[PDB]
């Protein structure tokens, strides 16, 4: 019988086609072969291609083991060397090593009492992936070097990484020793794993582990506080903008901490104008300004000595601030990936928050004109497949929320998600 129905009239749309660099033919045999999956999610492909490619440390929060795995699993099994997973959670260890060899994938796990029957072979090359304990790991850096040396560690794989952080509610003495990794194999990548989005406990893992600009990423949340909206421009800023405000002592303010994210530095001193007009507390932040400024920018919307600021997409990274109560696309956002990342750090606190894209045909991120200059055919039809995705998730009548999930998140998301999916407070298209 047919297992799906994905395919669409008037598209050759496939889950690839969102991913840059694409997956060679032989990455997408490997994932078959070897895991059962046809694509990768873009955050399982951020992850594995900066390993791979870059040897680039991660700091990967998973909220759920659904498609964690893949992210430290897949990079040794493609290259045919040895990856390590470091874990203190012996039963999950004993499910994933089980896992592996009924997918034909040599894996084991390596402690005290198992040593006798695998670490021969392990030394020899014969295994893609060996479970440790930190206990074990910590007594056997000399035996990390050998391998290192001898066959080439892929990555270290570090998961309930928020154990290593005193400050955190699940601190492991265990944990403490991993701090020199780093210094027994300064070329191998680690992929730090916690299901905590806590920006205190992600510094601490950081500063722990001595990962060097670690890729940040994190996945597997629903965010039932955020609600989508698209709406078209009107032609006029304060036109556009007076929706959101309101009156108070003769000067107009948001209902809370917004950012509004412009396309072109122009928009964001435009934009910045007509809000300083009506006394509004704002600040514009974009790369052609110097660091200082920049740097007083960030600490005055911290200290909420500022409500708004008005920003390029530099503006973000920074920002560990959870009380964010209004994201503005004001034009059309470069893609969905930029989009993802910028909405997400709205509500972080989980109050009630709002994001709208306010859009013109005519915005400069649905320009192809610009992208027909690109020489390049694979960028230029990665970045054309890009705006298209775009346009369509700005002219769905869908669910924003299905839309957004569906590229981004497993499945399993999106079955947490049916709850706030289709009630008044979930996008625009679920109200109507
Ligand atoms: C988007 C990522 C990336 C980011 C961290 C990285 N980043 C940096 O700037 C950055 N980079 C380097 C160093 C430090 C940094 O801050 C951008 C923001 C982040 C994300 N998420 C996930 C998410 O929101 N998914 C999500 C789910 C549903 C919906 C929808 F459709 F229903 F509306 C939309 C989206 Cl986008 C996330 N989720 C929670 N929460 C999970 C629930 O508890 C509260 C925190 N926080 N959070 C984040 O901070
Ligand atoms: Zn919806």
């Amino acid at each position: 019988e047919d297992d799906e129905n994905e395919a669409n009239e008037g598209e050759e749309d496939d889950d690839k086609d969102f991913l840059w660099p694409a997956p060679n033919e032989e990455q997408v045999t490997c994932l078959k072969m070897y895991f059962g999956h046809s694509s990768f999610k873009p955050v399982q492909w951020k992850v594995i291609h900066s390993v791979l490619e870059e040897r680039r440390d991660n700091v990967a929060v998973m909220a759920t083991g659904y498609g964690k795995s893949l992210c430290f699993q897949y990079p040794p099994v493609y290259v045919g060397k040895i990856g390590l997973v470091i874990s203190p959670l012996i039963s999950l260890m004993e499910d994933q090593v089980l896992q592996l060899k009924m997918s034909n994938i040599p894996a084991c796990f390596l402690g005290s009492a198992q040593s006798e029957n695998v670490l021969t072979d392990i030394k020899l090359g014969k295994y893609r992936i060996v479970y440790v304990t930190p206990e074990y790991c910590s007594g056997n850096m000399g035996l990390l070097q050998q391998l290192e040396a001898d066959i080439g560690i892929t990555l270290i794989a570090v998961d309930e990484a928020h154990c290593i952080s005193e400050w955190g509610h699940d601190f492991r003495d265990s944990f403490r020793k991993l701090g020199s990794l780093k210094t027994a194999l300064p070329m191998v990548p680690i992929v730090a794993l916690t299901a905590t989005a806590s920006s205190s406990i992600r510094e601490d893992i950081v500063r722990c582990l001595n990962l060097r600009n670690p890729q940040i990423t994190c996945t597997g949340f629903d965010r039932p506080n955020l609600y989508l909206e698209v709406r078209r421009k009107t032609g006029n800023i304060l036109q556009d903008l007076q929706p959101f405000l309101v009156k108070t002592s003769s000067h107009w303010e948001f209902e809370g901490p917004t950012i509004i994210y412009c396309p072109s530095r122009k928009m964001t001193q435009q934009v910045t104008g007509e809000l300083r007009k009506l006394n509004l507390s704002c600040g514009t932040y974009h790369a052609g300004m110097s660091f200082s400024t920049r740097k007083d920018i960030h600490h005055r919307f911290v200290r909420d000595e500022i409500q708004c600021v008005i920003a390029t997409i530099a503006f973000g990274m920074g920002i560990n601030k959870a009380d964010i109560r209004q994201v503005i696309h004001y034009g059309a956002p470069k893609d969905m990936e930029s989009y993802y990342q910028e909405i997400g750090r709205a509500g972080r606190d989980g109050l009630q928050s709002s994001c709208h894209v306010l859009w013109a045909p005519a915005d400069i991120n649905l320009n192809r004109h610009l992208l027909t200059e690109i020489r390049n055919e694979k960028f230029r039809l990665y970045k054309l497949k890009m705006m298209a995705k775009m346009e369509k998730y700005l002219h769905s009548s869908r669910c924003r929320r299905q839309i957004i999930l569906s590229h981004f998140e497993d499945k399993q998301v999106q079955k947490a998600s049916l709850g706030i999916m289709g009630t008044e407070k979930c996008c625009d298209n679920c109200r109507s």
